[PDB]
């Protein structure tokens, strides 16, 4: 079997055994001197997430609430570091390369996915730029060798509907040739009115074994959202507290007119290319070429009318985006010993190269009643255009070393990356350059006892482009990421339960800051975020799964030229715990049948970098219940009824500042009906 860049692991209803996210080989979780959290398809499915951001409400420092309700964008923050969640994502071991300084973010659909891998705290040695708070990788389903047809559907409440298909299987006689192809169309009105989400998506598969000694995998992914869901944020002053009228702004309120829409389309094609040489030598490559258009027409609300005493102030923004994006990585890998020593040595080369048009509107728009608006006056008062040709080009050399010796299990990384980034303002015709090097490095040392404890130390680093700029306007120097974690890990043998403790302690340097009365911002700032992640998987009764986590991070601006020094910043909860228990009846005459449900706390949060006003913590809480109609004689054929947020807690989930705060999803109720052949 084929280690490099595979996870090549076991799962077992909710628990993973093995990952390639922190190594891009094929290692044992047990083995690996990183925190690393699995998502199984089975967690996916169960828990009803509909996002990639919903999956990880189960899962250990991630907060899921940035912007509350909003279906747009997957915004995973990571150790607190909210800055740039939306750049946290890998899909098939390579980089999603939207552009985070623009409306080009893209989105990929759950039903695509197998697993939902998770690597926390600085990770660039084998990925060139990212955040401090780790990453996110997302294995999409692959061809199978076995003929394997599933048709699903799925209805809820605010006009959910989706169906989808997935199938799958060999070709030839010989079984060296499989497909899979998958298909979606689904719809939402949200809790939120005159609001749709709606996508259509198919995606393509081919595997090919030229010899047992090679295999390409093809893929392509084509995905048409012509609406996007909610993406907007209303004050504090009438959520976190009663406004003038003692009113509340609903949570199904509607800050635009119908002069709202989102259309992203996204088209991608790559393939993966598998070559064992020796047993020693194997190598791979993977590519993905990426092109979207999005579309944007958004009016939206920002503080309180000076004048009109219960009307919103609003704004409007446009954009036209095209985005083309070309991401490569060429793996060769060796496994020998010397002597006791195990060397599992990978060295590797990676280019990005990213060119987004953006041709950006934006102006005044009427003022809305917060409470009863009215919509239909929908005349903007444009500002001037502001148009750019955004390029960034990453090339990465890098180094790894697993060393096996013993009980220990040694990492050792170093990477070399070489960026530029371009910014060229149409409008003006100016154009701003940079070029520059950065050398990133990691060590682990893990210790396995054979009772399947297993202790481990990692030093990781991190860097991230600067998304400010300086008086020159050449933008600032990379921000900084360096990580020491201190973990523990713990599976017994056989048993299908498993348990971790990681301790962490990340800087991130560069960060920009300024005097409030200043102009320039300058690389001075810094953030530390420390902290304490448990996670327990266990799986009793053969017939009872439960996963549990808690979360505790402290995080704080401890350089800060702003007045904020000492702060937290918002939207970085202090404390968070999940529980997740699934029964399934092999016993008696109720054979099929499903219950499971769970809870999520979250701790409260600053809605401000200020540190002002408190968001309130809150608990919501989840329910499912499945049958298996096969066991009253129709096979493949099974249903399911979901709640999440079943208790239907009016919330709000977080603040961005004092002017924009985000309504959590009310209860959203699902039932689905799986058909297999
Ligand atoms: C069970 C709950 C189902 C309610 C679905 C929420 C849909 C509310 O929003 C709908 O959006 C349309 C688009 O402009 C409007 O024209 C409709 O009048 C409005 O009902
Ligand atoms: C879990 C242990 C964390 C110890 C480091 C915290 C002290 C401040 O931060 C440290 O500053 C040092 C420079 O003086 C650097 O060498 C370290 O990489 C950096 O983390
Ligand atoms: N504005
Ligand atoms: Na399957």
């Amino acid at each position: 079997v084929f280690a490099l860049g595979n996870n090549l692991g076991s799962t077992d209803g909710y628990l993973a055994t093995h990952s390639q996210i922190a190594t891009k080989t094929s290692k044992p979780l047990l083995e690996t001197s990183q925190t690393v959290s699995v998502i199984t398809r089975e967690q996916i499915d169960d828990t009803a997430s509909k996002t990639v951001q919903q999956a990880m409400r189960y899962t250990p420092g991630i907060f899921t609430g940035q912007v509350g309700a909003s279906n747009r964008y997957d915004y995973v923050v990571m150790r607190g570091f909210a800055d740039n969640s939306v750049d946290n994502i890998y899909l098939d071991g390579l980089k999603a390369m939207g552009d985070s300084g623009t409306f080009s973010s893209m989105q990929v659909d759950p039903y695509f996915l197998e697993r939902i891998d998770v690597l926390k705290g600085p990770s660039s040695v084998l990925y060139g730029r990212s955040l401090p708070g780790g990453l996110v990788a997302l294995t999409s389903k692959k061809p199978l060798y076995e003929d394997y047809r599933q048709i699903t559907g799925s209805i809820g409440n605010m006009g959910q509907k989706e169906m989808g298909f997935d199938f799958s299987g060999p070709l030839d006689e010989e079984k060296r040739i499989a497909y899979r192809l998958i298909g979606l169309g689904k719809g939402s009105d949200t809790q939120f009115d005159h609001v749709k989400e709606e996508r259509y998506a198919i995606a393509p598969t081919l595997a090919i074994d030229f010899s047992d000694d090679t295999t390409l995998t093809l893929q392509g992914y084509l995905q048409h959202d012509p609406n996007g869901g909610y993406h907007g944020g209303v004050p504090a002053d009438g959520t976190l507290s009663h406004h003038n009228g003692r009113h509340i702004s609903r949570e199904f309120f509607d800050g635009e007119p119908s002069k709202d829409d989102f259309d992203r389309t996204q088209r991608m094609f790559g393939y993966q290319l598998e070559h064992r040489i020796d047993d020693v030598w194997s190598a791979r490559q993977n590519f993905r070429y990426l092109d979207s258009d999005v579309d944007l027409s958004q009016v939206y609300a920002y503080g309180w009318s000076a004048s009109e005493p219960n009307k919103l102030n609003r704004y409007f923004s446009g954009a036209r985006e095209h985005l083309q994006a070309y991401i490569v990585d060429n793996m060769l890998q060796a496994e020998f010993a010397t002597g006791a020593a195990r060397h599992t040595l990978l060295t590797g080369l990676d280019y990005q190269r990213r060119r987004t048009v953006v041709d950006w509107r934006s102006g005044s728009a009427s003022a809305l009643d917060a409470f009863n608006p009215v919509y239909g006056d929908d005349a903007i008062s444009y500002f001037p255009d502001d148009n750019h040709t955004r390029r960034l080009e990453q090339t990465g050399v890098y180094l790894q070393d697993l060393i096996d010796i013993d009980q220990w299990r040694f990492s050792l990384g170093l990477r070399q990356d070489w960026v530029s980034v371009t910014d060229k303002n149409r409008s003006t015709g100016s154009k701003a350059d940079d070029d520059w090097e950065k050398f990133t490095g990691r060590i682990g040392a893990l210790y396995l006892f054979d009772n399947g404890l297993a202790p481990y130390v990692s030093y990781s680093e991190s860097f991230n482009p600067n998304a400010y700029s300086d008086a020159s306007g050449t933008p600032l120097a990379p921000t900084e990421g360096k990580q020491w974690e201190l973990g523990l890990k713990f599976q017994a043998p056989g048993s299908n339960s498993f348990y971790t403790a990681s301790l962490f302690h990340i800087t991130q340097e560069n960060v920009a800051s300024k005097e409030p009365q200043d102009n320039f911002y300058t690389s001075v700032g810094e953030v530390r975020s420390q902290g304490l992640e448990l996670e327990a998987h266990t799986q009793l009764s053969d017939n009872l799964k439960l996963l549990g986590s808690y979360t505790y991070t402290d995080i704080t601006y401890t350089k800060s030229l702003d007045g904020n020094q000492g702060h937290t910043p918002n939207q970085a909860p202090k404390h968070m715990a999940s529980l997740w228990a699934d029964y399934a009846f092999d016993a008696g005459p109720l054979s099929g049948l499903s219950i499971g449900g769970g809870a999520r706390y979250v701790g409260e949060t600053w809605a401000d970098k200020e540190n002002t006003l408190r968001v309130p913590d809150y608990t919501l809480v989840d329910a499912r219940i499945g049958y298996d109609l096969g066991k009253l004689g129709l096979k493949g054929l099974d249903v399911s009824l979901n709640a999440n947020n079943l208790l239907d807690k009016d919330y709000v989930a977080s603040c961005y500042s004092l002017d924009f705060c985000y309504f959590g999803e009310k209860r959203n109720v699902t039932a689905t009906v799986n058909y297999q052949f």
